[PDB]
């Protein structure tokens, strides 16, 4: 909307992730991301006083609030399940270039 937030962070690395330290799905992603590349950044929005704004940027655009939220060259990936669904098909290896 009119007030800039997380949408700028997605341009500063090839892979960008938003996790919670307490979540298991966070770890399912963080494990596989370090297995497939070295070009990943992650933010822990449970450790962040503005984390409800960073969640609001995802919910106002995509009506979802479950973690991790995952991004690759500005394209959207709904979770570790949505990431692995491209790993299982050989298509994530074509995205990560």
């Amino acid at each position: 909307g009119a007030m800039p937030s997380i949408a700028s962070m997605i341009k500063g690395n090839k892979v960008v992730v938003f996790s919670w330290v307490t979540c298991p799905y966070c770890v399912r992603a963080e494990k596989l991301l370090h297995a497939r590349t070295k070009d990943i950044t992650v933010h822990y929005v449970d450790k962040m006083s503005e984390g409800e704004q960073l969640r609001g940027e995802i919910y106002q655009a995509y009506k979802h609030e479950t973690v991790p939220a995952i991004f690759i060259n500005g394209n959207f990936i709904g979770g570790c399940s949505d990431l692995e669904a491209l790993d299982k098909e050989g298509k994530l290896d074509g995205l990560l270039s």
